[PDB]
């Protein structure tokens, strides 16, 4: 009964093409979403040209900012609307969607919209032959119009990840949520129209990727920049589809990230965040470890604990009493996750714990569970070891000196993320530096701050956003050199 | 002169050379070794090892000391550096003694500096438990980092790139222009006699497509390709990286404008255009090849610049009051020809220039066009709107600031924009609405390498530059500790 | 209506009192209690206290949401806020309206979404062992800040230290002006009424020497002492910390200049001098009172000034059209009125006003003076040299760029300086000349929270604003790590 | 042999002249010439003159080349300054060698460096008017400098703030300590010989109270006063410069702590305390004088500590494996010794020293002392509170974490503190909480030049290093351009 909008220079409009949202969790439709055609993602990138303009384009920075607030304070006074739509698209557990997502989603625009006001640039004085001088000043200016696009994941989060800070920077913004997971966005669309922002600033399409809105999109030469979260492979489409247009790009892409756990780590302490790094959001954040390293002299008891604790997991409805996993995103995710548990088997892994779906014996059959599963066994050279499964699973192997995990922890075609348990100081800092990788995390999992920059080397992205390197990202960097 | 390839700290042949021509003369001044596929592998292979090696055991300020002595080693051999300048690309020799060498020496010392000062940053967070985080970061070597750089001002753009990848502690595949390709030669020499340790810096010869540098883009072994050169080369480079979602940096193309107001230094703007548009016979890409200036000072602006043009002396780099040279290569020249033509075509007015000179001596033989200037054609014409990259500028009135801005953006380019103004208000004004990576204000062509460079548009993407250098050739990594 | 100090999260009197008198009819406003010693040594111990209470145990996040709180709290009461500065000092109601509470609430903002957006700094470093050193800087409370304001613009001038005191996690004992005590105890209130800790914040009002201000200075439990007010004062207090090495902020006196070169928009140039000379009465510390304009358009100048002077409506706070209010106190009208005499005597031609206006109703029991121009003096004169604080200034010619430069630098005040000219090159090149801490081109009175802002000489010691409050507030602590 | 004041370009002597004595033997090296406040005045005029002069007038990168000039011609005289600090201070050989002359002569060329490298602030702002404007900040020469620094690490400390008061173009009156004259003397003749500007640097030879130090301090025409020294000189020095509102810059004594916790490494923390604590003869502000070691280790670290104090070679400068030089004086010593006796009275247990060495030769007419280990003091004993600044520690156990760190911050001191422990959570949980401008975890005495360097309390005010010394030595000027 729902019907998903796009949102295209301050007007709610339908498509000639329609596709189903459907909940993962039993299988039933949501909600209708419209399709955007090519013609309506001219218009909403025309729109987006159009509006740098206008009103928007002559607000002070501490008027955007102000604005930016009221779009965060709208999501607020909705709050537990954002709640039921993340949880209706996507399984996900309300306390996590309610504790986590939302207010993570309000902080993205509350602390872009802090960070463009205090920003500055730079003044650089040089001397000249005549010895009268002159001063180079840097500035920043919007960048243009950015198209942004965004995966099922964690989808309210990461797409105001973007949103938030292209707004800041005086952009317009033209942006593609996941098919999957495409309720929140369009709430957000509702709260900007709500807070009063200025036609075409803001525009949401609906589609998919190939031969739809994501491609129309990333092939528009009106655009100035494509700022993506997903798949490496599609990041390598994008990245060629831009190409011919020089477009300024960020990529946030797959990993295959793994977690160490030293002879000194508190042993509890790792296996509570194992657990966590491996099975949150049913293993499907680009944050979490498919790969586990464990001192040869505490894997036994460690991979004992991480059993049992696996198996107290509770899988089931996202507002069940103490729910700790709900399902996958989709049926075609549940195959390809499920044909890789098929492969571990083959490729001769023990089976510690899961390796199938859950039993409802309800409605919940008709949706798309998988039970957390924990491998041992492979060999580094396994597919299942080195390929990113994007489900709540994890293979632990032992190893018996710190140059040796680095190098296996190194040895893969991802870098995203590490964690790394010890409790020894100079251990702490010397093997994190050594990790090829964007972000480790050293005694905890899953802090992330604002400030900071985010990102990942190899497959798993080129650039850094977050902080800095966001204000610098969304803003066209531009030097006025003044001969004195 | 034979001109070797250098990989793995020894300097190799191939199976196939080709010609480097003096293009004063049209002579053979070498013969060029063109490094293959294997030796391209070679060379990236023995850099990712180097990355293991002494050179990545060195702290910081051994790691600077030993690129101040490479700058040292160019310095001591300065007139070598300046004569194989002066060589492949027929150079005036004072610009090349002045300008560029310096320059060059300036770039490795200047980052090798920046290297030594930079720092990172510290955040502290509170924490559910009570106890908080830190979370630190660091810079790290991004790795191997591929180089490939145009014929340009090329031991100036070459050293731009190598200087602060190697201050940043990467490893170096570097492939420079098939036109110029001496002063790398040299700076190879130079690396081995300071004792950077061998596969840190690999010289590898050969052109794009089908050669060393297309080899080098499709090498999954390296880290990062950054490149100066044509859009449409950036553009098929982009492509060739995707697949290994490689770190890029792209400086292309541009069609500059120069800007002259009523309220200019008339005098100083007319050798300001002069300069942007005429230096290395207007083979910069941050010349200007459009000019618009107000319909008021409009004639007056327009003879002055034509009496300074004809005033230019080109001939020999080592001939006395010389102010041109040649242009890089015939091929080249025969391009820069066809634009000359085709603005005549266009309905263009030759205020001036518009063939070639005639020297009657060896060169003749040579690649030199006339400092030209075209008047009288539409904002939409080719000539205004294409790079020519010749010694030529098209000049057309204006009369309002707002329709000055929109016609000097009115293009898909936009690297670089000249303005003439002695109004305050006016200068800082305009300069921000300009749509380009850089705008100078009364005059032209200063380069602070402190300062972020880079074009928006067709013109590239990314900035280089002091901490935009350090943090492009560098991996950022965020280190976070619970405590 | 009675005014108490506010220590340790109550409200108390003390065994003295003082009159709050409003300077526009000289009428009563208030009773206000003195702070004692020992109620100065009571603040200073529940402020030592606090830093070890739940206000010592907030995040960042929480304790810049209780600042936003208190802003909140101004916000709104913003009319009383405006009621207690117009009352206290006489100045205009569109003025305290439009500026002073509105900037008093944007203070608290600024500074807790520094402190929120803020961070420190890592320095790795390489040692001979070969497994290096980590250093982190942190920033963590300084401790007791010491606040004492003066009386122009009351609010603005007390939160633009009150408030990155508590954004950087301080305790604070505050003791403003006894000429303008009203909107530091609504402060006190608000406060009080966000739930601020008991301690955090504390009001103690008094005067200078043998009262609350000296008590405040001699008292060894504080950290840091930030002073805004008159040089000598300053100098006082330097010394009186001096034996416990508190860390020190001095905002001080000025005799600043205005410069109006021949290429002034010269309409513009009048209007800014009129408001640099004459807004609040000339009793910001910011106004100029020397002011320097070229010969050739002198006279024109000192005409056009003299005509636009006679236009400001002198009057009550609320009277439409208001442009001044009187000064602050009969005493300060004495100090001015004296200068005033002095200036004939010295020799002056006074060019219009150098008396008091006449209004045959209460406000002849207030402060008033007339807006007032002097030309003819020396450099030398002591009405060009000595702050004098009121709606004055001198206007001398000069020919010649580096003379005027040489001339108002010749001051051993250095706070700020405003230029009126329309040429780019000046602005930049004279500006940078001036010795002083701010320099204004075509404007006078902009201020941005995150700019650095104090002087030189006898004007201060110090920047305050932006990151240099960050870090004045701060502990820096360097944390060293060897790994 | 003879050290003269320089001056205006010209080596000067005076009127009377005082001893440099050897602490080695008590003999009698140099007669030193004593500036009288004559001379004081014909150094800052001329050092306000140089501002005026070719140094002035330097470009940022040819003020940093003559700097590394500066560092070039120490380099070339290195014995030269390893014989005169080793004369002056006893300081052995191999450690003025290794540490102190290659330190000086970075501090130099770094600086020199983060001149070049250094940029500052762009702000932009709307307006009313909504056309906008710039607020930019630049760097601009302080002025005058005066520098008075102490004895131990003589040239160290000297140039630590020689250095970035040239980088930052300021010119320089600098008064070294009378007991450590020379090489200061010898910076000079290297400066005089790399052509640094007359005027530029000036050294004044003297005592502090009624001597050249006290002149400096109190002459109107110096900017700032950076000084090293004692608390109660540095309180007498802030009420020196109070009238004129000078800048100031204080590094002041300590009382600092070493603290070994249970899970240290244990011969590391043994290793690191003794050096700590001996180092220098104790006589370096970042010495440990208390030591806290938890219970359980108590007894084997003191029985540890003794055997390596007891293995110090104390002797001649030159001696072979001499690990300690003798204090900087006799009237050091005398009262060195009387705290000696005093630990005694105060009911210390001696685990080693307590005395002096008898040597039966010339090093008996010196000034040496052994190096020293109390136990059985309260922590309110005079011997644990007050600087001795000799080569001593007293060991104390501890039992709790918040314990300690109580015990460690009870002091009217927080200069340095160095933590000893392998847990990472401690580690970093305590260091955030000494009360300190400086902790090191499991090292002691790294020192980074970029990172900010100074104590809280009464070891100081304020603090240099990296980014703080280039604003420190500068006037940080705000320029706003309506536009
Ligand atoms: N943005 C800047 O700062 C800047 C500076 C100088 C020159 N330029 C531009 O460079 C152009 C002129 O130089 P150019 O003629 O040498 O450019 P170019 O694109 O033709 O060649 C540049 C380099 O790339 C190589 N190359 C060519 N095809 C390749 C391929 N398919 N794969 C990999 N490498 C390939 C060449 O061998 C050469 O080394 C002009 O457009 C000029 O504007 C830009
Ligand atoms: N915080 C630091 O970084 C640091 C570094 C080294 C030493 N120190 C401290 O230095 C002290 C020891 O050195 P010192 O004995 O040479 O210090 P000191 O205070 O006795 O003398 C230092 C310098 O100040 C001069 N001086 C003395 N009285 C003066 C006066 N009334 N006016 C002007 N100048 C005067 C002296 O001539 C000498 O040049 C110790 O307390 C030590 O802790 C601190
Ligand atoms: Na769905
Ligand atoms: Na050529
Ligand atoms: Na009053
Ligand atoms: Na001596």
């Amino acid at each position: 009964p729902s019907q998903l909008l796009n949102y295209i220079d301050g007007n709610f409009v339908t498509s000639a093409s329609s596709f189903a949202n459907i909940n993962p969790v039993n299988g039933k439709l949501i909600s209708d979403v419209f399709e955007a055609d090519a013609k309506q993602v001219n218009e909403a990138v025309v729109a987006a040209q159009n509006a740098l303009k206008g009103p928007w384009g002559k607000l002070s920075v501490q008027d955007r900012a102000a604005l930016i607030h009221k779009i965060a304070d709208g999501i607020q006074a909705r709050f537990e609307e954002f709640v039921a739509a993340e949880v209706a698209d996507t399984g996900r557990p309300v306390h996590q969607a309610r504790t986590l997502d939302i207010p993570r989603a309000i902080a993205n625009f509350r602390t872009f919209a802090d960070l463009a006001k205090t920003s500055h640039t730079d003044l650089f004085e040089m001397s000249t032959s005549d010895g009268s001088g002159a001063l180079n000043y840097t500035v920043r200016k919007p960048l243009g119009v950015i198209g942004v696009i965004s995966p099922w994941a964690l989808p309210l989060l990461l797409f105001t990840w973007k949103v938030a800070p292209a707004l800041a920077c005086g952009n317009t913004v033209v942006a593609k949520p996941s098919e999957e997971s495409p309720s929140s966005a369009t709430l957000l669309a509702e709260v900007m129209h709500d807070a009063g922002v200025p036609p075409g600033v803001f525009n949401l399409i609906h589609g998919f990727g190939k031969d739809s809105a994501g491609e129309f999109l990333t092939q528009h030469p009106g655009i100035s920049a494509l700022t993506f979260t997903g798949e490496s492979k599609t990041g390598s489409t994008i990245m060629k589809a831009v190409a011919d247009g020089v477009k300024e790009v960020s990529f946030e892409l797959g990993g295959k990230n793994a977690a160490v756990v030293f002879a000194d780590a508190d042993l509890d302490a790792a296996i509570e965040g194992v657990l966590r790094s491996s099975f949150t959001n049913s293993g499907q954040v680009c944050l979490c470890s498919e790969r586990v390293y464990v001192h040869r002299s505490i894997f036994d008891e460690f991979v004992s604990g991480l059993k049992v604790e696996a198996e107290r997991l509770v899988v089931g409805y996202p507002d069940q009493d103490g729910v700790n996993m709900g399902p996958l995103i989709s049926h075609g995710h549940r195959d390809k996750v499920l044909s890789y548990y098929r492969l571990a088997v083959d490729e001769g892994a023990t089976v510690v714990t899961g390796g199938g779906v859950p039993k409802f014996n309800d409605e919940r059959d008709q949706g798309a569970y998988v039970q957390p599963t924990i491998w041992t066994g492979l060999s580094d050279k396994a597919r299942c070891v080195t390929e990113e499964i994007f489900g709540p699973v994890c293979h632990i192997s032992p190893f018996d000196d710190e140059d040796e995990v680095i190098n296996r922890v190194n040895d893969s075609n991802y870098g995203l993320a590490c964690a790394i348990w010890t409790t020894n100081l100079s251990r702490a800092h010397r093997v994190s530096r050594q990790i090829h990788v964007g972000l480790v995390w050293v005694n905890t999992w899953y802090l992330r701050d604002l400030r900071t920059p985010f990102g990942g080397v190899k497959l798993s992205g080129l650039g850094r956003e977050g902080g800095r390197f966001s204000m610098d990202f969304y803003s066209d960097i531009a030097n006025i050199c003044i001969k004195i």
